[PDB]
């Protein structure tokens, strides 16, 4: 997170850190706790990667400090992957993971509601990105949980600051027009929680920017609404 300051503890119960275990232990990417068993995150997260069993993650963590060998986490049993995911600037860069074991709901790690598809009409204007990425282009994973507040533009703004892409109406970008404030590598998968009313929705998942925070280059997010359809299939037993 670039721009962005030290995060309360508890203050983002759904965010979570991914790590690898491969080659040794580090953080990967975020994530957001959408259910007992579900992790909603970044499909570009797991590039290289071919099984869940090099995959920990961790609730309820402020300071990447909190992690050593002894902490405990949870095992990811099942990796989804949009079947449409290609790379994340082509859009659909969703992923759920399925954990081995249920979360117990606690101050410090709950779900995050995913927004309805009545709310597309809906203006956030207190929205947030959070994560443990890079402070600046070239940097490294931070260890205390970094936040900013940052506001969404329209796509249509979005599109005219990225011309040589295609800002489809699956992604949903969010910066301010000189920079400053954005996310980053390391961010990824991270939650774009937005309140409204009161509460907070998962309105996006941290995807792509040409670097971070430059000015006229707003952050790009998956559009969350627009994969309540197939968050609900995919969680499904069937
Ligand atoms: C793993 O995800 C990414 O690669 C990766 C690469 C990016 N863009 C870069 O240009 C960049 C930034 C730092 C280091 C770096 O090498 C690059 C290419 C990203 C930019 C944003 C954002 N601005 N909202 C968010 C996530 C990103 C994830």
């Amino acid at each position: 997170i670039v721009g962005g300051t030290a995060s309360v503890r508890g203050e983002w119960p759904w965010q979570v850190t991914l790590h690898t275990t491969s080659p040794t232990q580090r953080h990967l990417c975020g994530g957001s706790i959408i259910g007992n068993q579900w992790i909603l995150t970044a499909a570009h997260c797991f590039y290289g990667v071919e099984s869940p069993k090099i995959l920990r993650v961790y609730s309820g963590i402020l300071n990447q400090a909190e992690i050593a060998e002894d902490t405990s986490f949870f095992g990811v049993q099942e990796i989804i992957i949009h079947d449409q995911y290609k790379m994340a600037e082509s859009g659909y860069d969703i992923a759920l993971l399925k954990l081995e074991t249920t979360v117990n709901y606690a101050d410090s790690q709950r779900p995050i509601s995913l927004p309805s598809k009545g709310d597309r009409n809906v203006i956030y204007t207190d929205c947030w990105v959070t994560g443990w990425g890079y402070r600046k282009l070239r940097d490294k994973i931070q260890n205390t949980l970094q936040k900013a507040k940052i506001p969404l533009v329209t796509n249509e703004e979005c599109q005219k600051r990225y011309r040589g892409h295609k800002i489809t109406h699956k992604m949903i970008c969010a910066g301010y027009r000189e920079g400053g404030k954005d996310a980053c590598k390391g961010d990824s998968g991270g939650p774009l929680s937005c309140k409204h009313n009161e509460v907070w929705h998962l309105v996006g998942i941290t995807s792509w920017g040409e670097g971070c925070a430059q000015r006229e280059r707003p952050g790009v997010y998956t559009n969350v609404v627009e994969y309540v359809d197939w968050i609900l299939e995919k969680t499904q037993a069937v």
